[PDB]
């Protein structure tokens, strides 16, 4: 053709990622890709070793690229480059060479929030975490132009915009970045000190449903992702599941207590640490017990004392807890690859099923569903929808457990952490905290933490997963205790709450 009119795309700005504050997560910043025209190229043959050179290639294989791609009208050149680094080239005065700013994403924080924020790909578009789950809201609408092109398709002149581009729009993430540098800090010591290989720690905030910190280890900087694997790119808090044993035998605790056959003060023999349910036999991580009240028995983490509970009030009632505070439930974040995990459910509950449930082996979670749940609890029984984003109108929520049930269950909890003394305690300086410890089997196990603080008045939920640490105590849970005190002590005074353990 003599001539053609042809479209170009006016790119949008992709919007600002914030944290809650406004602190800058994910920045569209402007980036000069040098093209090139083929077909113009092929009419300035001795410039060609000068740009290969500028552009470092090889002499003969960029002669190769431009005879190859010839009937062509754009290559790429060098996509990355900065505002000015074109103009060295574009000093030259190569024929069929030009510069244009495009936008690529710089992430500030880096590793500290990359799969909480995730990233776009070459094409700017999200990839991975809220960049994908929000790609629409950020992307905003290209623009488009008509053009005259000459017969080797390079602009004689702009003919009109046919369509201005429409940035894409800002996003507040509930993400505070203090509390998220401060978990990234405290969960990396944790996994050294314990010679750990993976881990997740997630905070939220109980009133709110806002998640303030999301951090897995290992993670990546998604301003570099050159060389990164599988295991690093792993949002494990959303998408790796497990049986949460010992940490959700509040759940079943709440079940009793609503139940009107169960006090705190009531008695369960669970001597001699084991109960035979036809071929399967339940078994005690501690086996010196025989009387334990209903505190006893979170305390002891008693199997037996809370099989024995299951039996008397039914499975019913301990599955319809857990499926109302969210367990194996869908969270409604549509984050990509987040994982709903399984909870059970049975027409009629067998005896095995029923102890298992009770004791978190009926049923798989990930810390995002964990953390939710104890949520539920800590805001005095009441489960708000979680939010991945800044939420300014907090919605309505469900009374799942009843207040009075729920303040009981605090109470017990906060007992749990008092019990403890010595280096591995969840206490919480200055603040009542409430917390149960757990292991998952995957020998190797995860550690597992579950808690809130401050316990007479909670304002923030947190679960801590330490994946097969070596530090080899009899109670693996107990691994965890120490971060969830540091991270806990850390996030309430960030958030300025004021101390419940004052004398």
């Amino acid at each position: 053709p003599a001539r053609s009119v042809r479209h170009i795309a006016i790119p949008a700005h992709r919007g600002l990622i914030t944290d809650r504050n406004g602190e800058p997560l994910a920045v569209s910043t402007p980036v000069t890709t040098l093209w090139a025209n083929p077909k113009e190229l092929m009419t300035a043959k001795e410039r060609w070793p000068q740009l290969a050179a500028a552009l470092g290639q090889d002499t003969k294989l960029f002669a190769d690229r431009i005879e190859q791609n010839a009937e062509r009208e754009f290559i790429y050149l060098v996509r990355g480059l900065t505002p000015e680094q074109g103009e060295g080239v574009i000093a030259l005065k190569v024929p069929g060479v030009y510069s244009i700013e495009e936008f690529r994403r710089f992430y500030p924080a880096g590793e500290v929030v990359a799969h909480a924020v995730g990233f776009t790909d070459v094409d700017d578009r999200g990839r991975e975490g809220i960049e994908l789950a929000f790609d629409e809201w950020l992307a905003g609408v290209p623009g488009k132009r008509q053009v005259l092109k000459d017969r080797r398709g390079r602009v004689i002149k702009d003919v009109q915009v046919t369509k201005n581009a429409k940035p894409g729009k800002t996003l507040a993430l509930s993400i505070d970045l203090r509390l998220q540098y401060l978990a990234h800090r405290e969960l990396r010591n944790a996994l050294l000190e314990n010679g750990a290989k993976a881990g997740s720690l997630v905070i939220m905030d109980v009133k709110t449903g806002e998640i303030l910190a999301m951090t897995n280890q290992p993670t990546y900087n998604p301003n570099n992702r050159r060389n990164l694997q599988p295991a690093a790119m792993r949002n494990r808090a959303m998408i790796d599941v497990f049986e949460p044993g010992s940490t959700v035998k509040p759940f079943s605790m709440s079940a009793a207590l609503a139940s009107g056959r169960w006090k705190p003060s009531d008695i369960v023999d669970v001597y001699p640490g084991t109960l035979q349910i036809g071929r399967y036999t339940i078994r005690d991580v501690s086996r010196n017990s025989r009387q334990l009240d209903l505190t006893g028995i979170l305390i002891k983490s008693s199997n037996v004392g809370i099989s024995k509970i299951a039996f008397d009030i039914g499975a019913e009632s301990i599955y319809s807890v857990m499926q109302q505070v969210g367990l194996g439930q869908d969270t409604g974040l549509g984050f990509p690859g987040e994982r709903v995990g399984n909870l059970p459910n049975h027409r009629k509950w067998p005896k095995a099923e029923t102890a298992t449930l009770a004791y978190g082996y009926g049923l798989s979670v990930t810390a995002i569903q964990l953390a939710h749940a104890y949520a539920a609890l800590a805001n005095d029984g009441k489960s708000v929808p979680l939010s991945m984003t800044r939420v300014d109108r907090v919605p309505d929520g469900v009374q799942v457990i009843s207040p009075e049930v729920a303040s009981t269950v605090q109470g017990m909890l906060q007992q749990v952490v008092e019990a403890q003394g010595g280096v591995f305690r969840a206490q919480v300086p200055g603040y009542h905290a409430a917390g149960k410890s757990g292991t998952a089997r995957k020998n190797a196990y995860r550690s597992l933490f579950a808690g809130f603080a401050p316990a007479t008045d909670p304002r923030i939920a947190m679960v801590v997963v330490i994946d097969e640490p070596s530090k080899a105590g009899y109670f693996g849970g107990l691994v965890s205790a120490p971060v969830f005190s540091k991270v806990m002590a850390g996030a309430l005074r960030l958030m300025n709450v004021p101390p419940d353990n004052l004398p």
